[PDB]
């Protein structure tokens, strides 16, 4: 029985390796990285591989591995798929972990942009979770942390981190974690999946996938967003995305909105994450 390598780079940026059956589904290759990982509540995660344009793809636990990572590497990440909006009713403290882990690079990365005093209070709960109480003999007034608290880091946010870890004193891990996903939660691009499209005329608009539903980005002072619950139809044809909304109150007829993504892949891909979207927030 023929066995294929795996190698998952975890939230902490250390790599998994393990072996599955060549004919394996990806959720085989889950349920080992999340036996690995000790986590129990699996729901919000998921592997994410690149396909042959380099794109980010979720692996489809139903599908084969070798369906989906066709030419590629076996080669995964482990992400948090499903970004709750409210992390305090998630029932495990490990849980709230591997999510404070991914905001960490999510925000590092910039894809959540966060405003210099959030980055400092994000910063100074994860200092304090994973080295606990401030003390003066490791932090001089030159002090620059081994953490990594966002895209680009200044002296004065170092030292605005070390101000507030101070105020923190007694915090124990699990504490500093809620605390840390209390503030991220707020943030406007907290789990919101960003692709690149354009409006039924041609102008180019960002979609946002989360929990509260679908967003549209144009100009920065003109942003829609279609709950889910409104949306009774998500589809794709050729390089085109639709959404089909509910008939508003005394409205004859339902109204089917359309964009153009980059390529045929594109559409598909976004179609996947809105359809996965709407089942996860309609049952969650
Ligand atoms: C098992 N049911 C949960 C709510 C879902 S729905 C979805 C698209 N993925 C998951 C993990």
């Amino acid at each position: 029985p023929k066995s294929m390598q795996c190698k998952v780079i975890l939230l902490d940026g250390s790599e998994y390796t393990c072996d599955v059956e060549k004919r394996s589904r990806g959720q085989v290759l889950f349920d080992k990285v999340c036996e690995h990982l000790n986590l129990l509540e699996k729901d919000y995660f998921g592997l994410t591989y690149r396909d042959a344009e380099n794109q980010k793809n979720w692996l489809d636990p139903a599908k084969e591995i070798k369906k989906q990572v066709r030419s590629g590497a076996w080669h995964f990440s482990f992400n948090v798929k499903f970004y709750p909006p409210d992390p305090a009713q998630l029932s495990e403290d490990i849980t709230r972990y591997y999510l404070c882990l991914q905001l960490r690079d999510d925000i590092v990365s910039g894809r959540l942009p966060c405003s210099f005093v959030t980055l400092a209070l994000l910063g100074s709960y994860t200092v304090q979770s994973e080295l606990g109480d401030y003390d003066p003999d490791e932090c001089g007034s030159d002090y620059i942390s081994e953490f990594r608290f966002a895209p680009n880091h200044t002296k004065e946010l170092e030292d605005k981190v070390i101000e507030l870890h101070k105020s923190h004193r007694g915090m124990t891990p699990a504490e500093a974690e809620m605390h840390f996903l209390e503030n991220a939660k707020k943030l406007s691009m907290y789990g919101v999946d960003l692709h690149h499209a354009k409006d039924s005329e041609g102008v180019e608009i960002m979609l946002g996938v989360c929990a509260s539903g679908l967003l549209i980005y144009r100009d920065r002072l003109r942003i829609n967003r279609f709950a889910w619950p409104k949306v009774l139809k998500i589809s794709y044809k050729r390089n085109n995305f639709y959404i089909k909304i509910r008939p508003g109150e005394f409205e004859q007829f339902e109204s089917t909105i359309g964009f153009k993504l980059p390529n045929h892949r594109a559409a598909k891909r976004l179609w996947k994450v809105c359809v996965e979207h709407h089942t996860f927030f309609r049952l969650l």
